[PDB]
């Protein structure tokens, strides 16, 4: 028993991380057979940060611009293109610690680890959630673009999140392994903002069954709820609407637990409604919707990989 | 910016975890060079699992009793010894993936990252803490025994805790890599508890730098307090008392926010005594005690590992 915020073990994605260096900007890249991946923010210069022309900047640059280095192991460029907002370098030597491997782009309320890294050397390992707003609220310094966000599933590590840049509220944004920004975002420094996030339904239901699974009960109720009476409520706090798919993915925790979906939006209502009160639970004084219903399950039951 | 429970990059530590079957008991075991470590009540039977002689049990051990599998291949036992509660099961190979490593045993309130595995095969990370009873809160189910607990320091692995088991509470217990347990516990099923822990003061100190170098400043104030007089409040909340020293390794977060110690521990006074009235600390409505010092400058800095 016990319950943690558990990431992924990183080692697959450890031995793909390098520094990829043009000009006076150096960031992480990841390296997957013979290509590098990295942001194309890589090509700004600190003048033309503002409204950058990234065809514009690319045409410009030749294949000995990019310094790739992998451990202390110069890696030569043969190519490049830019497809979205990340970079595709070529090089003459493919990655022979390439894991198996899957580009996938998550909906918002999914969940994913970390692997931050500085200079193409990972720094430490934590587990995200994709906020309904499109940020994900990270660790990330001066240094850190290029880091990757991912899933692993039995020997295959799905790559979802490639990191960018930091919004003015300190929360983070970035792209899928093909560049395509999570949200509205554009890899400019401009006027962007977060916009109004709102708490995973789904998944501070999926942690309350966590709890039960682990020996929290205290917050249960008799009552119940219709689905439609439970989202009158969830609106008012912030909360995103339960559509019955959720319901449906909250089914095997259900049934581990004995207690009914709806039974348990009835009793988040009335946590919503008083409080916690004083109490706990799960370790955390605040409702947690970082965890999804397939997390709680691989964590409860003891899913590895290989 | 930002501020994540990190762990470390556990990828080092994934090379070095095989599967240690005995009778019809299987856990994890660590491989470094030609030992494998895992712990000795591997080799009780669900029937001597209250009073076990463990050194009885074990010269009635041959090497073929033990069965090592690293992925899916078979390690051979040519030796075995029992130093204090680990098992240490001489191989034929050497593990080509051993890492620089150290074991260490470390003083309650110090973090490691934990390397959750089942069946040799690693199933998660995340970081604990050393809590001042000497348990740790875990998240281990049946079949996590072996598990092993770290830090890494630049290339080097500093390998500290291996699981053994679950106190009634719901917690964990365990041992340092040659075999002592922390704290008063013992392998065998008998009436152990936990024992009152207590908030590691000097951490939750860490962590209110970390929320000030992360532009959380609601609960600073103008006042000040002596250390003795800090102690008499921590005291009453079940605080560890805060000692010269830790004062002095808060030196460092202290000069970087300008926010004197015993200032900050005014603060950790007030919040003690009126709770935090709704807000939030670094996204936790708790005082959080799992970050050393160490951890909030690792983080907040950059530091790589290699
Ligand atoms: C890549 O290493 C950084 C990561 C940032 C630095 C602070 N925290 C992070 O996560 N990315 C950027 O600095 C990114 C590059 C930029 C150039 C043109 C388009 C994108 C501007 N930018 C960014 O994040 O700007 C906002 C910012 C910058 C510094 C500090 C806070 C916020
Ligand atoms: C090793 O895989 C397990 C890990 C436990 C299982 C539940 N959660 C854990 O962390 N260790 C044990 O089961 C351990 C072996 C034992 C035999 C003689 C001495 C030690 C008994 N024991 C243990 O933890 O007993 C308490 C317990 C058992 C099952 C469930 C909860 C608590």
């Amino acid at each position: 028993s016990g319950f943690r915020k558990m990431a992924f073990p990183s080692g697959k994605v450890e031995g793909c991380m390098v520094q990829v260096t043009c000009g006076t900007t150096t960031l992480n890249g990841l390296w997957l057979d013979d290509v590098v991946y990295c942001p194309r923010h890589v090509i700004c210069t600190s003048e033309d940060m503002l409204n950058p022309n990234y065809e514009d900047l690319l045409i410009r640059k030749s294949n000995h611009n990019f310094l790739v280095q992998a451990g202390n192991v110069q890696l030569r460029v043969i190519g490049h293109s830019m497809q979205n907002c990340v970079l595709k370098l070529k090089v003459d030597t493919a990655n022979p610690k390439t894991p198996k491997y899957k580009f996938v782009r998550i909906q918002p309320g999914q969940t994913f680890s970390v692997l931050a890294c500085y200079n193409g050397s990972p720094s430490g390992v934590y587990q995200c959630a994709m906020r309904p707003n499109f940020t994900i609220k990270g660790s990330f310094l001066n240094g850190s673009c290029g880091s990757v966000g991912f899933n692993i599933d039995y020997d295959c590590v799905s790559f979802c999140y490639m990191h960018h840049m930091e919004l003015p509220t300190g929360v983070h944004a970035g792209t899928d392994l093909e560049g395509n920004f999570y949200g509205p975002f554009v890899d400019r420094q401009t006027a962007q903002a977060a916009g109004t996030d709102t708490t995973i339904t789904v998944n501070v239901l999926a942690w309350l069954y966590a709890a039960v699974i682990n020996g929290d009960r205290w917050f249960l109720n008799r009552f119940t709820t219709t689905l439609n009476d439970f989202n009158l409520v969830a609106m008012k706090y912030n909360y995103e609407p339960l559509t019955q798919d959720h319901v449906d993915i909250l089914g095997p925790l259900s049934a581990q637990t004995g207690i009914a979906v709806l039974d348990m939006c009835a009793s988040l209502k009335e946590l919503l409604q008083n409080g916690m009160n004083g109490r706990t639970i799960l370790g955390s004084a605040l409702l947690e919707d970082e965890f999804t219903p397939f997390d709680v399950v691989r964590q409860c039951s003891g899913v590895t990989f290989q």
